């Protein structure tokens, strides 16, 4: 049913650097991009980040990783954080050496983004997917784009989705905006309505609404909520709709969050991920044009918890060992 069924491997260079070797389920190794694809995976999701000093992330490291995945056929959506590092609710920093003044930022990241298209497009890549930013609810480039300037998230919005739609890059990518929390309508309709009344960035300038959705950071985060949010924003815009982030621990001993109260019979197993991934993804299809679920970084065995308070979310073992969850992608 989902068009994209996907993971978020953005850390795979950085693990097989680091001496990670993964393997199959059965045991043997192999490249990561082709257990993934033996897994049902068809698509792979990768933060960019603009100038990382240690290189990670930018756009060379991308790039490089985007041809593993195109080789082992999976289609690339490609995560622009527009920051040189980590971009959320909580931290959209300016990337070093851009301009703050509203007029020379708007045209910055017009060319950053025009640039970075060309560049893909130039190294044979056209990714099927392009967020212009990552969980933007509290806004981007702070503090020029921070909520609640409406109407500078707007202009740098409609500056970003120009920046690929005038690239050379072809076929174009669907373009996606993503928000934090899909299970809180409120929000999720608070700044959609806020951001398009402006006048600038149009409903046509984008195609997807992607969201993260996460059991971890917030008992409000049910799956009732996300499909009753989902169907929301299905019929207000219509726009084709996604979870781009998830996680489901095999490990969570104390949690800092209660979890959602339609998820605390599934367990913190392999078999437990199965059930949430599953679950999850059915949500989405039962959603007008919901077409797609990522699962967040299920191979970056050496920051296990991955940022949460829960000890393992990922789907591979210690050893670097695909788990009997990764399996999950062939039934979705
Ligand atoms: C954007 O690129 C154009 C053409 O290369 C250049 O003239 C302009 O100065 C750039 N704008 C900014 C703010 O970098």
């Amino acid at each position: 049913a989902l068009t994209y069924r996907g993971v978020d491997w953005s850390s795979v260079v950085v693990e097989e650097r680091a001496g990670v070797s993964y393997k199959n389920t059965n045991g043997n190794a192999q490249p990561l991009e082709n257990i993934l694809a033996a897994n049902g995976v068809n698509t792979v999701r990768q933060r960019v980040w603009v100038n990382p000093a240690d290189g990670n992330y930018n756009l060379d490291y991308n790039i490089a990783i985007a041809k593993r995945a195109k080789a082992a056929g999976l289609g690339v959506y490609i995560d622009f954080h527009y920051s040189d590092t980590w971009a959320d609710p909580a931290h959209q920093t300016m990337p070093a050496g851009w301009p703050s003044d509203i007029d020379n930022l708007s045209w910055k990241l017009y060319n950053y983004t025009l640039d970075a298209a060309n560049k893909l497009q130039n190294a044979g890549i056209q990714p099927t997917i392009v967020s212009i930013g990552n969980e933007i609810r509290a806004g981007l480039l702070w503090p020029t784009g921070r909520t609640e300037n409406w109407a500078n998230i707007a202009r740098l919005l409609h500056s970003a989705a120009w920046g690929i739609k005038d690239s050379s890059l072809s076929p174009k990518p669907k373009i996606m905006i993503h928000l934090d929390n899909g299970w809180d309508w409120g929000t999720q309709n608070w700044w959609y309505t806020n951001v398009l009344k402006q006048g600038t960035l149009e409903l046509s300038d984008f195609d997807m609404m992607g969201v993260s959705f996460y059991p971890f950071y917030s008992s409000s985060a049910t799956l009732s909520a996300l499909k009753s949010s989902l169907d929301n924003m299905a019929k207000t815009w219509n726009k084709e709709i996604a979870v781009v982030e998830t996680n489901w621990p095999i490990s969570c001993p104390n949690p800092r969050y209660s979890f959602p109260s339609d998820v605390k019979n599934i367990p913190f197993s392999p078999e437990g991920q199965t059930t949430f991934i599953t679950n999850v993804a059915n949500i989405v299809s039962s959603v007008s044009r919901g077409v797609g679920l990522f699962y967040w970084e299920p191979a970056w065995i050496h920051n296990a918890n991955l940022g949460s308070s829960c000890a393992d979310n990922t789907m591979f073992s210690q050893s670097g060992q695909a788990l009997s969850s990764l399996s999950v992608f062939q039934r979705i």
